């Protein structure tokens, strides 16, 4: 990658370590993508120059379908790190401009597509630690991948953390079952906000004395049983992301075949 093939548009965000830029890679072929651009400050400790590139060297390695691509990356200063940009953005806020033509199905599916992912990482040992529709970006319609991204950071959001996360700050895989659970709240309330009817400080309280998330209205039963199983107290007694595949595929199936 040349950095003469390489045009910024605009500010996408801040992140950690510098802006982040959307911007147009023009590849080998010919063919123009849209990319995120994510810059570092050049005051910065050799550490943090180090931890920067560190996401670089690592995602190089991710080739999974419902994981975000690094496109590459231009060590010279400035040293840039090149993701692949989704224009659909964030599934929150997609979810919340498409409620009124989303079907349930695309809802299991994505839950599913996202399951997959962490049932990758769960195979590695590695914890996501921010499981949420604001981490997951729509490459298309029929296509969700899962980033990590947000500004706390290979391995805070109260509302979406098991209660271990939030005693101890204990995270596990088991920790990441019960955030994803919420994830998939979000995902079948169309991108409400878990507890939004809480402040943060209530939440824990709520939780040890055994209330959840209500069932959303377009959320199937079988899938609202789901979603508390990964919400029980005990991290030993939630499944595995390995084993929720399993019952996500069925979910899926059922709701598939009833469609
Ligand atoms: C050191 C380090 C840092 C981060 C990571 N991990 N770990 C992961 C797992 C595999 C999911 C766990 C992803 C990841 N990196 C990112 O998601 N990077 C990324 C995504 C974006 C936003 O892109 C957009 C936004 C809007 C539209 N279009 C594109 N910015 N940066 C690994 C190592």
């Amino acid at each position: 990658i040349a950095r003469e093939d390489v045009v910024l548009n605009r500010i996408l965000g801040e992140g950690f370590f510098g802006e982040v830029y959307e911007g147009v890679y023009t590849n080998h072929k010919g063919e123009k993508i849209n990319v995120a651009v994510k810059t570092c400050k050049k005051d910065c400790t050799l550490d943090n120059k180090e931890k920067f590139m560190s996401e670089a060297v690592i995602m190089k390695n991710l080739d999974h379908p419902h994981i975000v691509k690094l496109i590459g990356i231009i060590e010279e200063e400035p040293t840039w790190i090149i993701m692949e940009l989704y224009p659909y953005g964030e599934l929150g806020h997609y979810l919340e401009r498409n409620k009124n033509s989303l079907k349930v199905l695309t809802l299991v599916l994505y839950s599913l597509q996202i399951c997959k992912a962490m049932a990758y990482l769960e195979s590695i040992n590695c914890v996501h630690r921010d499981i949420a529709v604001r981490n997951i970006l729509v490459a298309s319609p029929e296509c969700v991948k899962l980033g990590d991204f947000g500004l706390s950071r290979d391995e805070l959001p109260i509302k979406w953390m098991s209660p271990e996360s939030i005693n101890f700050r204990r995270f596990t895989t088991a920790s990441d079952v019960w955030m994803f659970a919420v994830c998939m709240w979000e995902i079948l309330s169309f991108g409400k906000q878990p507890f939004f009817w809480l402040e943060n400080k209530d939440v824990i309280g709520v939780l040890e004395k055994g209330d959840r998330l209500p069932k959303p209205d377009l959320c199937p039963p079988v899938l609202y049983t789901l979603m508390t199983r990964c919400w029980d107290y005990d991290p030993s007694d939630r499944p595995r992301f390995t084993e929720l595949v399993c019952s996500l595929s069925d979910v899926y199936q059922m709701e598939k075949d009833i469609a």
